[PDB]
């Protein structure tokens, strides 16, 4: 979720992750990815 994602330094993104991150969980009622 957004809380776990961002509190760890991840981003909640609806599309592909930026360099040096990958999908690890979700955000926003499961509709976005957590990229970290």
């Amino acid at each position: 979720d957004h809380y776990n994602c961002v509190s760890a330094g991840g981003q909640c993104l609806y599309s592909a992750c930026p360099i040096f991150t990958k999908i690890q969980g979700t955000c926003y009622r499961g509709k976005a990815k957590c990229c970290k």
